[PDB]
Order: C-alpha cells, then structure tokens, then sequence
C-alpha cells in the first residue's frame, strides 16, 4: 500500500444522491443502541465507516440521562461500517469528547481529545497506537473538526481551536506523519472565529468550510498549504449563507472579507465545496434553528460577492424534522474526486422534553452526475415510542 | 479477479434440495430482528448473501406497528450472508423500497430505489461507492426487480418499470458497467404489463420471467441480448399457469403471445427457467391466494403452447401455511450453471390480524442432478407466542 | 491452498488438558442464545469452529417449548468460532436436523440432512455451494455422525445410517469430491448396528468408533480405506466398555468381534482411539445414566480382548452433573496430530422438569504430553434462575 | 512474519496520555455484558487486545450472585479487541481463573490456570492449539501474572507462583518456545514473596515488578535473562512506594534489598519501569485501600535507597473512584518500545452492597514524549441503576 494523494480533479456533479442511513433511534425502541453525538463519515480506500462520540451508555439505559453535556469522561470515538448502527459489538476507537479521523491511504489518524475541559489532551492514535499528544496552548477548550481529517502523500492535517464561549478562539493547522506532529502554523488570514471545519482534499492542498461561532453567519474558508504549510482564509462569497441562525434570504448578505455580523452566535458545523465559480452547500431549511435540511448550488456563489442566483435546490430533510451538524467527505472514483456528506438528526433534549436523552441518527448522500427525484428523509423515531 | 460470463452450460437437473433457512421470525420472539419483506437472495464467486428491504425498526419495537405499507423513507436494504439472520449488526447498504443486487466477479452492485412515489430516485453503487443516479421517467413509482441482477464480462442488466399499474407502464431494461449506466433499452415484444422480473444468464444473453400485475396470470419473459443490447418478449408457454391468483389446472391457458385474462391481478413475483422444450417452475399452491409453494417440470412447457404435462412435482411450503414472493438466482459450479431459489414467507398483516405488523423469513432450494426426498419448510412461528 | 493429508504421526500423550468451555446455558439466563443439541468441533487449517444443530429459537422464547423433539423443519447447522457462543450473529450454514462438517484443506464440506422422517433430504454443500443431494435409500431415518467427516487428498468420507427403533440400521459410507459423491461403499466386517460415528484420520486411512444402538455396550469400530473404498469393522477390545449403559467394571466384556450382550441399547455417542496396543476413550461415569465424564487409557486395550488395566484416570465432570453426547476432532500440528474430544452437557427435559426447554453447552479437552492435576467442569447454570 | 526481539531503546517520555476506555459497567446497565476481573491488555504487532477472565455469566443475569470468589470452573478468558467491549459475541478463549497472554511475532500465547485449588493444572495454547500443560507444584492455588508475558526471538517467558498466600511460597520463571515449556528456573536473589508479576522487554533481557503479598510494600523486581535463564531479584529502590496498604510519604521506605516490613498485606497487583536512574511507576491514591489511581517519576528511585524526589504527576482515577489491579505493556515503534498501562477499575462487593456481583471495567493509558494536560477517567456508572 501507498499513500493517497487524492490527484484528481473534482466530479462534475448535478446534485446529490441518496447513500445511507442508520435509523439509530428507530432501532433504539427495540434494541441496545449507542447513545451519541457529533457523528461524521470517513473512507478508506477499501472501506466507509461512520463515526460518532458515544456518551459511554445505550439509550435504553438509565445512564442516558442527562446526555446533552457534551464532555464527560467516559465519551469515546464509536467506529462502525458505514450502515452498521452502534450496536455494543461496535468499537470504541480511543477516548474523546471531541474527534477527527482520516485515512493516509496505509493505516487509520484518529484525533482524540479528552480531559479536564480548560487543560485538556489530544491523543494522536496511528494505525492502532499512540504517537504522539499534545496539551492544551492556551487553556480555553482544546477542540478539533467532528469530521474527517484530510492527507496527502503521507502528510495529514488537521485544524483545531483551542477556545471558549467567551468567543475566545486560537486556531491551529497541525500537520501530521505517521501520527508524528512535524508542524503547527498559526491561523492567516482574516477569518475570525473559527469551529468545527468541514475540509476536503483540492490537490495540491485542502481547503475547509467552517463554524463562525460568534459573529458570523455567513461560513469561514480557510486554505492550507500542504507543501509549505502557509494558511491562508475568508468567507465564504454567497449571500446565501450557511448557518444557524441566520438572517431570510432577502436580507442575509456576505463580503467574502468579514463576518457579516448577521445572527452570528452559535451557529452550527456545515459545509460547502466550491466549483469554479459556483458554491455548492447545505443548510437548515429554518433560519432560527437546527430543523430541516436542504443543498443548492449557488451560481458565482464562490467568487461574487453576495450571489443570491440559487439552482438545483434539494430537500433532504423536510422543515418538520430535526437536523443537526454536517459535514463533507471526499471519496475517490477512477477518474474523479467526488463529494459527499451527512446530516445527523438530533433526537431529544432540548427540543423534545418527553424524554431526558439527547441522540441522534445520520443520512448520507453523495454527489452524482447522473438524474435524480424528490424526497425527505428524516429521523423517523416517534418520541412517544421511546424509553424515556 | 476476473469479470464473471457464466459460460458454461445450464446443469441438467432432477430437481431440487434444500439449502438454507433463517428462522427469523422464531427468533423475533426472543431478540432484536428487523422487520423486512421483498428479499432475495445473491452470491459472489466466494459467498452467498441474504439481502431485504428492512422497515427501519425491529419487530419488538412499537414502530412495527404499520409495517404492511411499502414505502417509507425508511425502509433500508440489508445485506448478510445467506443463514446469518438479520441481527443489529446487519449492514445497511443504502436506503430502498425497492431493489435489485448483482455482482460482477469484481464487486457489488446495488440498485436502491427511494423518495417520492411521483418523482423517485434510484441509486446505483458499485463496490461500496455512488457511481450513478437515475429519476423517475413517467412519475408512478419507479420499481425494480426486487431479486438478483445479472452481470457478463462486466456489463450488468436490471429491469425497472415506472407507471401506471394498469395501463401506460413503461417498462426499460438498463446495461450498467461498473455502476455506470451505458445504454437503456425500451421494452419490445409482445409482454404487455411487467414487474418484478427474476432473471438469470443463458450465455451470451440474459433471461428473465416476470409478473403480469393486470391481465395475465401466465408469467411474461423478456429476453436481452448483452450484444447488441435488443429486447423480445411473450409468455411462458406451459398452459400450467405460475402466478397467482389464476384458475384451475383444467381451464388455465396461455398461448406463448398474450396475456390469458384470466384473474389476471395482482399477481406475484415468481419465477421459471428453460430446459430445452421443458420448463421448470415454481408456484403458490393455492389458486387464490399466497399460500403454500411447490415446484414442478411441465414437459414441452416451454416451447409448446399450452402444455399442462408436469413431472416432478415437490412441496416446498405445504398449504396449511403462508408464502409469498420467489426468485431465482444463479451459481457457478466447475463445469455448468446452477439454478436456484428462494421463498418469501410472510408473516403478519394482512392475513394474520392478532398482530400490527408485517414481515417474512425465508427458505431457499438449490438445484441437484442426485435425489432426494421429501417435506415442507414453512416459517414455523407460532403467531400467539409474538409481540404484538 | 493444497489439500491436506494428515500424513503424520499421532502426538504421545499423557492426558487431556483443558482446551474450551462455552458456558452456553449460564449465559442463557441474560442474554438472546440459540438453544442447540448434539453439538461437535472441527478445524480449517487456520482456526476451529463449534458446530450444534440449533432448534430455531433461542431460549429465552416461547418456541423453546418442547425442545426435546429431535426432528423439525426448523433444525439448522450452526458455525461459529470455538469459544464463541451461539448468540445472535451465528451463521446458520444449512437445514439440518443430522449433520457432519469438515475442511478438506481448502473449503468446507457439510452433510446435512433434513426432511421427512423416512423420505429426507441429505444435502452437500461445498465452499458454500450446494454440490450434491441423496434421498433415503431405505426409508427408515437417514443420519449422520454428529461430528466432524475426515478428509484426505481431496476426498472426504463419512459414514450414513438409514436406520429406525426396531434394530434396523442400513450403514454406508460415502466419499466425496469438492461435494461431489463419486463412491458409496456398503458396511462390512462383524460391527453389527452402527450410529453416531467419530471418526479420525489415521494416515493413509480413515478410522471411526461408533455407538451400537441395539446388542453392545462395546463400542464398534471401521477402518476406511481410502485408497480403494473397502470397509471393515470389529469392537474396541478393551474389557472396560464405552457405552452407556454397560455393566459395572467386573462383569464387563469384549471378545473384539461382536458385540457383547450387556445392556446394548439405547447407547449414547461416544469416541476411542489407539495408540499401539492400548486405547484411549472417554465415558461416562455412571454406567446407567448419560451423567459425570471420565477418561483413561487401558494398557493393550486395543490389542487384546478383555483388558482391564487402567491408568491415567481423568475425571472431566463429575458425577453429580449431566453429560451427553462425546466426540473426537484431530488437530495438525508441526509435527504430529493431536486428538482432542468435546462432551456435550445437557440441561433441560427430560431428566430436568422445571423447564420445557432442552438445551446444552459444551467442554473441550486435547492431549496433552505434559503434566496436570484434577478439577470438574460441568455446565454450571442452576436449573431455578433459568427461563422456564 | 518473524520473531519480535523488542531491540530498540525504551522511548523518553514525559508522562502519559489516554489511549482507550471500555466503559462496561455503565453499559451492563442496558445490555448483555459480561461479568469480569483481573483484566490486561496486549499486542500483537497488528493491534491491541483487552483480556479478562469471565465469570460465566452476563451482569443482568442471576448467575452473577456470589461473583467476588475468584476461582470456578466457568471462569474462561475473554479476548476482544481494545475498546470492543466484552458483549455476548466475546471470544472464550481457553478455561482460566489466572492467566497471562503474549505475542510472539508470529502467534499468540495464552497460559490458562483452572482446576482445582489444591491440583490445579496450567494449559499452554499457542495459534490456537494446545501445546503444552503442567501440573501445580506446591498444591497450594498455581497462578500467574494477570497481564501480559514477555517474548524475544521466539522465547517466551512467565512467572508463576504456587504455594501458601503469606508463608512460604514457591515462584518459578518459565520459558516458552511456541508453547512448548523448554526450561524453568527457581526463583533467585533477595525478593521474597512474589505474586502478580508485571513484565516488560528490556533487551536482551527481561524485569518485572511485581507484588510482595505478605511483608514489604516495596515491589519486589525481577530479572530475567533470556538467552542464560538466569534470575535474579530484589526490591524497587523508591522511598515512594507501589503497594497498597503502605505507610504514608514520610515515614515509608525501601532499602532495595529486603521487604520494607510495612503494612505488607494483602498488597495490590502493580507495576513500574526504569529509566537510567529513575523510575515511573502507578499507585493507588489512597494508602489503605485500592481507590484512585495515580503516576509519576521519581528522580534517582531506580538506583538509589529510598529516594523521595518525585515529579510528573498525573492522576487517572480520582480518590473518590475505585481502581483496582493495574499492569504493563509495551509497544513497539519505528524507532523505540514504548510503556502503557491498564487500570482494572473494580465495582460491586465488596466495597459497594447494594449489588451482589462484581466486576470491572477498565482504563488504557500510554507513553507520550509529547506534551498533555490533566483529568480523571474513573468508571463512571452509578451503583443505584445497576441490576442487583
Ligand atoms: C422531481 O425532482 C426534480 C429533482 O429534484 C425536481 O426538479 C428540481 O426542482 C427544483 C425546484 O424547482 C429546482 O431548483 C430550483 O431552481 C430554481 C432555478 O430554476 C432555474 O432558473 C434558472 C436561472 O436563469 C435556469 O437556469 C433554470 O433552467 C431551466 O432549464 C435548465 C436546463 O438548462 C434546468 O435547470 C431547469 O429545470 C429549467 O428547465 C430554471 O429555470 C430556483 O429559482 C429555485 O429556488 C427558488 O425556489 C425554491 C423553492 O423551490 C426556494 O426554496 C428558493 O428560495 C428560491 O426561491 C427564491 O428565489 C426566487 C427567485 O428565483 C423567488 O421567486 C422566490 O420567491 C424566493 O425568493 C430552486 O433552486 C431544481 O433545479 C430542479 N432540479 C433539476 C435537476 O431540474 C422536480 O421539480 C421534481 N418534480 C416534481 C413534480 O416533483
Ligand atoms: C420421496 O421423495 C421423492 C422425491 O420428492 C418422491 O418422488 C416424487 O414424487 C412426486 C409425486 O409423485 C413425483 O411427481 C409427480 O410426477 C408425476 C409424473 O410421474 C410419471 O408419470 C409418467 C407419465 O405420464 C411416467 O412415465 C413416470 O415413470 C415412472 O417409471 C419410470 C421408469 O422408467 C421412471 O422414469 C419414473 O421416475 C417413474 O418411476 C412417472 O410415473 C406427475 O404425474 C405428477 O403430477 C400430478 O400429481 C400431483 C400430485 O403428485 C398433482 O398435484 C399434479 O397436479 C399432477 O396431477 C395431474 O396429473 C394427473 C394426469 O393428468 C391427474 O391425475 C391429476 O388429476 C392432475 O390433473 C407429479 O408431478 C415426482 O416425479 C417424484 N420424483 C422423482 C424424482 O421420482 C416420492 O414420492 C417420495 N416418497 C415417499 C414415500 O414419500
Ligand atoms: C493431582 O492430579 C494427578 C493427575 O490428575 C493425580 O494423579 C493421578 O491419579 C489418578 C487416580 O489415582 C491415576 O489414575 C489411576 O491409575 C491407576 C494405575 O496406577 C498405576 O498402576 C500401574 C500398573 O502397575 C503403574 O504402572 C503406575 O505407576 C506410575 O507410573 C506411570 C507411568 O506410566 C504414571 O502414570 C504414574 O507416575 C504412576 O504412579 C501406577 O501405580 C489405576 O489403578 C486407577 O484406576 C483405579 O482406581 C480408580 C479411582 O481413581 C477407579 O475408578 C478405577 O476403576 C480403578 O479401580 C479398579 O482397579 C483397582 C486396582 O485393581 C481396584 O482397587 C478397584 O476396586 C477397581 O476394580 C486410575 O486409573 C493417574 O495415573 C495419576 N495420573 C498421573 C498423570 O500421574 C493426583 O492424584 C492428583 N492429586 C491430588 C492430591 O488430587
Ligand atoms: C495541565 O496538565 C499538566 C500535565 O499534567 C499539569 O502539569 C503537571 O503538574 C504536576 C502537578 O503539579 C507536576 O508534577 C509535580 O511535579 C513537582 C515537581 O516539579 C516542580 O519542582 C521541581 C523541583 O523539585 C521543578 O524543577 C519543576 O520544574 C519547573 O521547570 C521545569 C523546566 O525544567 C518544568 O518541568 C516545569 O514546568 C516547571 O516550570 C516543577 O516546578 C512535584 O513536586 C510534584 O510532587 C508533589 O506534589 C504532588 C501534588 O502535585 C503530591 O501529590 C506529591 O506527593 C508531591 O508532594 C510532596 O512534594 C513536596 C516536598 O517533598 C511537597 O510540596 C508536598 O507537601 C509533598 O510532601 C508533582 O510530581 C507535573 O510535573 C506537571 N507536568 C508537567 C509536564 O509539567 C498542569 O499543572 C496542568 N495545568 C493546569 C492549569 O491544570
Ligand atoms: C433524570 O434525572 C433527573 C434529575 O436527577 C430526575 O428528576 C428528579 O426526580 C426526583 C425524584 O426521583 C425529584 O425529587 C427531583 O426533584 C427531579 N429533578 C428534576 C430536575 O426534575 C429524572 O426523573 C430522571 N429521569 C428519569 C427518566 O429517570
Ligand atoms: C397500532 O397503531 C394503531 C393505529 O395507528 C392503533 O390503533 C388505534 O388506537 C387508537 C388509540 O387508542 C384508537 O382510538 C383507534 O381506533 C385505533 N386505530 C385503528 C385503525 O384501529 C393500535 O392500537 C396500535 N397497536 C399497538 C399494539 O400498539
Ligand atoms: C409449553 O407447552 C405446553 C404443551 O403445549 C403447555 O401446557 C399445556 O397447556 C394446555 C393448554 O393451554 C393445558 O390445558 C395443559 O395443562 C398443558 N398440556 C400438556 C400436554 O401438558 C405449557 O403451558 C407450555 N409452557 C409454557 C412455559 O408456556
Ligand atoms: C444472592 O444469593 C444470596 C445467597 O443465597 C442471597 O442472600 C441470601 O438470601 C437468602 C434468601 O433469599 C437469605 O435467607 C440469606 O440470609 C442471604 N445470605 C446472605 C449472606 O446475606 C440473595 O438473596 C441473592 N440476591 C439476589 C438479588 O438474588
Ligand atoms: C470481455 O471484455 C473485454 C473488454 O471489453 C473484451 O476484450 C476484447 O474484446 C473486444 C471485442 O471483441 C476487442 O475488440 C478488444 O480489443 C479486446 N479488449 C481486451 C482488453 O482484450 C473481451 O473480448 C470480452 N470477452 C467476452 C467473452 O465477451
Ligand atoms: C509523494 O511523496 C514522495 C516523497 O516524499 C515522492 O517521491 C512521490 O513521488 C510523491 N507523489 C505524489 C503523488 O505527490
Ligand atoms: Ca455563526
Ligand atoms: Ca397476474
Ligand atoms: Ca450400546
Ligand atoms: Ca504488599
């Protein structure tokens, strides 16, 4: 086996396919299912496998009471075959309230950050073993992507922020070999507060859409050198913004500079990918919280200051349902790279009190070039169905 | 590994022997199982699989409870191999209410049907990555075979149907490579409503026997030449008819070019294969409704119209219990072609009222050229032992 | 993948040391596990596997009553890897209610019958295809060993009865072929009503010891010659008798040809083997009941009639626990085969009326040539915690 | 594959970081879980494995009454993937109620102790065959390490004690090739009571640290010397002591030569390592019982009697949590052999009432020379959910 380097042009797609889903919560009612959150997609070269933090419980379980908080000790990263719910043969990667994984084409890079919430430690786990660990810098909350990792020729990288609700925010590109930490760049740039980067492989480099936790509605873009590790960042051009909550549409607006100062906080993990001039991205379907989900492309989107031109929109969960974070992942055809992401859909606290649990389930869908239809594919759990 | 041909002659059977049963709705009543229906059964040069259409949940599990309906953004295709019942570790391949799977010695493919009934969209996956997409071409339900694809020197063929149950279907027959699709052909001949077709390779061309939802009760055929990629089709010309309901053996007809009118609706997915002049063929035993199986040879069933001269008759599901839809699959042996089949056995609504839900489990038969015995093979759950 | 031979010499040994232990009813009692009888062990040349036929239900499941029947349409060969208990994810590799397993080097061959009682089906499935089936020949109960078939060069053999309660027994010995049966051979010799053979390699050749049904408590013996497909058989000369029931250890007997009259039915499963002049077999303690296990060797056991000299005693489970069926499985070792037995604890009906179940787990021992000291290692479970 | 030979230099840590969490008594709480103790952990040169010995039976399962005795015939040893928890799908790999495991490079070593307390027997299984066994010498509870032996070039190596807990007992150091035993040595030099031997690599050689049952709280050492099978022993030269019970920091003491005669009953299984004239080493918090876990390096605690000088602390397990037995093992890197450790993480009696069982989860932590921050990773269930 060789490394992967990911040296192709990107897939020309016309929207999205559907790909997978795991009902979690469906099977949680009548069966002994993971509790999680957080969860994300990666693709070896053989293989796709779904992620997700667990909350060291099942579901149908009185220690799932409580499972909003989002770091205990005992949450864990859940690694499964992607369509393999988290039953209890699935296993638990390393420790972790907050995660990353990738595949540099010869062995697993899982991130796995743990510990007290203002001196924490990320674990960097290669192919089975502890490489290497780094402390807290600054002693905010040390946190990494909750989404995959990207490599190239042998070198992975990954951002993480070590930050706090204060909108106190130091990110750093760490880049990383056999596990090894061999660099750390300091964020370039003039984007600002940045989470939870979706980021992708766009050869030579990778690129990441990311979290404006603060003053942004509109999503952060951040470029990596993966030859001389420079940074560089910006926002996304669209004046069709990316987060939650945000301003309706005839308001909302972007610079491709600044944050926008539009509803900024808190926001929520997405994506977006660009295509020439084009941005393609999803969203929620409401402006105000994390309900519904939708994908378009945005014609000069990418390069036009505030293009509002919208194209090729699709639902892929209708506004009556709940969603959650996304995020991109790249698989590698022949001949081109495609895109493809996933939605989690959040069941329980906060907005539906019958139970005391927080859990989720995920959708997955993949780009394609071919013809596609309509649909809506949520959660589908009955809440009045459910232990409680 | 080499793309499969099947080019080896078709083994002269005696008839056929058992070969594997799952048993899950025994097992229902005592651990987590999803509910399914629509299952069939698809080998690889080196294993076996049991695939279904699951109903997002397990069968204790409240959300049971309406699973007679067919079509929910739920509903997942499942895959194990064959005799592994599905347990919550079972794979999720993608998200389908209906479907056809087939390997081409290199890798899986996999059709998934999905969305709205008026504007569907299905999925093609080859080795575990989205290659292709197709949308609804008339917008009344697009559907598939719902049993084995088949796939030579690498170019696989599945027939779909999208319209109107009763009159305008508009039937196409696809050549797919590598999850691509290279060429649509549209239905010729004399077949006049077709669905749910069981087809299997007859080197250099692939057969298929099929299900007149509307004004026949004698099984369409459609042959497909993977050369030059033309259609024909008529009807199975043995006047022992194989769909169900129909009459009697004594006023049952069919003359090799039309549909008979006779209780031609709503028929159900079988299956039958050529042996020179003879058929071999499988059907319910009751003329009314889906209940008992047996298998049999009708003598010049093939190539004479009319033919009711049958031979080898066995009971596979005796008639004091439920079947359901049958397929047939094909498997390599050394020096020829093996036939095979499966028996869905429907449990549930709408025939067995005490409880809400609906599933199946299911038997599969090989062919032999030894001997054999006798018996029957239902389900072999008792209804009053079930959660409800 | 060559074939394999089991061309060397037996390992010297002093005993049996613990191997396996699968504590199956224990874990019955909280936990979804398969109930199961006559269960046996083989090994690919990469790992072992624990064989049962299950009773399509596990037991905690109202379809647990009445288990005892030994024959119904739901009975299927389990597989799973030694050590590992029959739970939920267990392959269910064919429908049997009699069966016998074995790896010829480089796939798996399993005989499994099924069927009405006096017309049944015996099915060959090789590499997990379906290669070959035989009906009854006599119409009585066909059977087979209940452990592991003994391949060699390519060509595999086990021993069939079609047999019935009235003394009946129709004996023959198939070879096998990559599942195809080129050979049948009649019984011969003196070795009078043969069942339940456990058979081992014995280079260049095949030898089994069996269990008379019907005039012996001397256990019968067959040596298979592999080479031209000649039988023959005589009876274990050791005085000190393997059957159950049998008189008492002073007016015990056997002559080596025929068998000896002493309490000759019904018999149980059981296994010996030699090594020079003397034997080693396995027993049960009691001489009345299917309760406690022993082993020992008797010094010209084998060689002349009517010994009665043992050494090495072994108590496996004491006589205040059930026992049941035995048997013997060989392992290849560098240098030489060793020979290892299973005994098969039976729980439930009829000795235990509490429950309406039966059941059983199992203990696994090998040879050894080192030294060891005493235990007992019965089933375990209390028959008052259980599912009733 | 080769023979591993661990010929690299033991790598230069600061402290240690989190590496895996089973989480199973929280899990245990909504799922078939097993009863457990006396965990480890080991590698192979492919990944890592948790071990433990079984009791039998699930949690939610009456069988699990009565579970703080430590020897009965159903206690196996569980094999599963690190951070696969032990569910129903779990692995028995031999019948043990004291073990030890290890890698060679090529295969896995078990050494399974079960039987009876007074004439116990050790089994040797080796790529999944017995190879050897060996009878108690003393005939008093034969027992080993609980964690992993230790292999170079293709030997092996354990140590076992047999004989009275607190008087005399009789320790013997084995050496192993391909489970076959080759030579035992007395045990030599100035320790004096040794039990629960954790060992590690130090090339060519061996040491381990181990646990003084009856009159030091100083940890007894061992040297192993692989190529000579000579021995020799003494006492960790730290003023800060291992054990537990043991006097407070000021007042305890070690000569390295002879047990430190304070408060050395019962002791706890432990471990530590050099490093030049240093030693890291693990304790229990508490000085009188075996709640919180704790690290740290004691500068000149290698080579000098009764230094105090201790820095790089870390807690993993905060005084008001239970621990339990803790243990080493070693991992092999490009460029050196890294030290990890294990915390059993003890519930149920007798400290905790409530329940009658008791079992444990665990906690994995390993070397870094990175940087990392602070935490506690206790077991985290809460006593009134659990099952009784
Ligand atoms: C079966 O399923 C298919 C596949 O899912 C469905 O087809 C979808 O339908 C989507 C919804 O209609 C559609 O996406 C929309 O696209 C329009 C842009 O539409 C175009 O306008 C441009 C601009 O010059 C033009 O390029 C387009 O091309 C024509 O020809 C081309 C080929 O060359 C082809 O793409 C077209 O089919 C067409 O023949 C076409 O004219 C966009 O405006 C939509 O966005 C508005 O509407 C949605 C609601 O659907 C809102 O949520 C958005 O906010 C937005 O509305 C705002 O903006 C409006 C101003 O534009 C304003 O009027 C509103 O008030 C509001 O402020 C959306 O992005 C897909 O492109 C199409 N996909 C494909 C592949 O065709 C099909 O409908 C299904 N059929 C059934 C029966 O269910
Ligand atoms: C143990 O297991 C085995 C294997 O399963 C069982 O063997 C089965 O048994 C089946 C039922 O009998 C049988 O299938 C039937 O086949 C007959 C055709 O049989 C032949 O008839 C022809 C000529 O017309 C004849 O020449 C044949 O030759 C004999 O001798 C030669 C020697 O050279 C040899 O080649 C042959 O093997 C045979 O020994 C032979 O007799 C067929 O007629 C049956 O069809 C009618 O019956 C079934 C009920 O069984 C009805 O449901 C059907 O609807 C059908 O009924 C129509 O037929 C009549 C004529 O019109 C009419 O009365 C009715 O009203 C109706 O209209 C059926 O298909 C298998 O062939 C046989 N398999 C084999 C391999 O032998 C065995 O029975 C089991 N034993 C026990 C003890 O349980
Ligand atoms: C710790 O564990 C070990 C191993 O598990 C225990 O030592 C076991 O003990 C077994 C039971 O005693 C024993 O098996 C017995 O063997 C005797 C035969 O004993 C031998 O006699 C021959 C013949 O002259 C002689 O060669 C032997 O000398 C030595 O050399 C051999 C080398 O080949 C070696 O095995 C030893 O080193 C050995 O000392 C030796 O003297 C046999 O007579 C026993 O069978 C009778 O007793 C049992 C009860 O155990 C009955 O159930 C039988 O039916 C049988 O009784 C019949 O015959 C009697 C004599 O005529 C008569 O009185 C009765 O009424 C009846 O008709 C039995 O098979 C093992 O060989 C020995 N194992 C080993 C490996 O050494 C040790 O006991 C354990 N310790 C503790 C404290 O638990
Ligand atoms: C985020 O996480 C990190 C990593 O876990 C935490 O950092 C660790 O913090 C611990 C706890 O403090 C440190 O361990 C302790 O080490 C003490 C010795 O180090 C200091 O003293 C020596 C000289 O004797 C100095 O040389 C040191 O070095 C300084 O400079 C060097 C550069 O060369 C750097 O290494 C350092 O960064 C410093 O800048 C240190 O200043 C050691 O004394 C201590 O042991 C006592 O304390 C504990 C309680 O912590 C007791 O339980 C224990 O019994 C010992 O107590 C006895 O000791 C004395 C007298 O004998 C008395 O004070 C007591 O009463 C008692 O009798 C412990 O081992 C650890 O080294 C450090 N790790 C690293 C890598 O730095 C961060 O704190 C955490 N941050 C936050 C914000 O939470
Ligand atoms: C989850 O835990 C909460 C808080 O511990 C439980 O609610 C409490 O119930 C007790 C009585 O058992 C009351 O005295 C408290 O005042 C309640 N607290 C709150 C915040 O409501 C809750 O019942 C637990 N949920 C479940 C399903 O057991
Ligand atoms: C399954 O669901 C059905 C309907 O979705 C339930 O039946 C209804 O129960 C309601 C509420 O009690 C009644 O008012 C209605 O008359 C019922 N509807 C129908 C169509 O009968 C049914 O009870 C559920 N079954 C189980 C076992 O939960
Ligand atoms: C197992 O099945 C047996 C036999 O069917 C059940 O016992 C019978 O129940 C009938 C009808 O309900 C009673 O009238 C008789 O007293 C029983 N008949 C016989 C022949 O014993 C038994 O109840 C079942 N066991 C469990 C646990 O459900
Ligand atoms: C676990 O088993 C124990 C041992 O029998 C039980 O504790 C005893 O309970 C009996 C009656 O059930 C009492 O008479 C004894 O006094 C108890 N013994 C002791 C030492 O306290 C206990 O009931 C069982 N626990 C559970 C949950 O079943
Ligand atoms: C199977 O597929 C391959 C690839 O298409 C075929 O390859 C050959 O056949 C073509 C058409 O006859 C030739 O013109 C090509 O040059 C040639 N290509 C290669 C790579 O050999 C092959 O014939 C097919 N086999 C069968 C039995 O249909
Ligand atoms: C990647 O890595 C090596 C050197 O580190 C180089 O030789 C190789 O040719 C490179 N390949 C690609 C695709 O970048
Ligand atoms: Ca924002
Ligand atoms: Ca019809
Ligand atoms: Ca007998
Ligand atoms: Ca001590």
């Amino acid at each position: 086996a060789e490394y992967r380097n990911w040296s192709k042009p990107q897939c020309q797609i016309t929207g999205f396919a559907p790909f997978s889903k795991d009902n979690s919560i469906r099977l949680s009612a009548g069966g002994d299912i993971w509790v999680t959150r957080e969860p994300y997609v990666s693709c070896s070269p053989g293989k796709c496998y779904q992620f997700a933090l667990g909350q060291g419980t099942t579901l149908n379980n009185k220690h799932s009471n409580g499972t909003i908080h989002d770091r205990i000790p005992h949450r864990t990263l859940l690694m499964s075959e992607l369509g393999v719910p988290f039953h209890l043969g699935t296993k638990q990667v390393c420790i972790a309230w907050s995660s990353s994984s990738c595949h540099d084409g010869k062995a697993w890079l899982h991130v796995c950050v743990t510990g007290d919430d203002r001196n924490a430690t990320a674990s960097f786990i290669y192919d089975g073993m502890l490489a290497d660990s780094i402390g807290s810098w600054s002693q905010n909350i040390l946190r990494t992507q909750e989404s995959e990792c990207v490599c190239i020729n042998g070198t992975c990288t990954v951002v993480m922020t070590d930050g706090s609700a204060s909108g106190r925010a130091d990110t750093r590109i760490l880049f990383i070999k056999e596990g090894k930490i061999v660099h750390i760049s300091p964020l370039s740039g003039s984007a600002q507060h940045i989470e939870e980067c979706s980021c992708y492989p766009r050869y030579p480099d990778v690129r990441c859409v990311c979290r404006d936790n603060w003053k942004g509605s509109n999503r952060p873009v951040i470029d990596i050198n993966m030859a001389d590790y420079s940074i560089d960042s910006s926002y996304v051009c669209s004046g069709l913004v990316g987060d939650t909550p945000r301003n309706d549409d005839s308001s909302s607006s972007s610079n491709c500079r600044d944050p926008n100062n539009e509803r900024g906080n808190p926001g929520v993990k997405g994506w977006a990918f660009d295509n020439g001039n084009d941005v393609w991205m999803g969203r929620t379907i409401s402006e105000d919280s994390r309900s519904g989900y939708e994908t378009f492309r945005v014609t000069d989107g990418w390069t036009t200051a505030n293009s509002k031109s919208q194209v090729n929109r699709q639902i892929i969960v209708d506004n009556n349902n709940w969603s959650g974070y996304s995020g991109i992942f790249s698989v590698e055809g022949k001949s081109c790279i495609n895109r493809c992401f996933y939605v989690e859909l959040i069941r329980g606290r906060p907005q539906e009190t019958r139970v005391w649990w927080t859990s989720n389930s995920i959708v997955v869908f993949c780009g394609t070039s071919g013809t596609y239809g309509t649909g809506s594919w949520p959660d589908g759990a009955n809440i009045n169905f459910m232990p409680i």
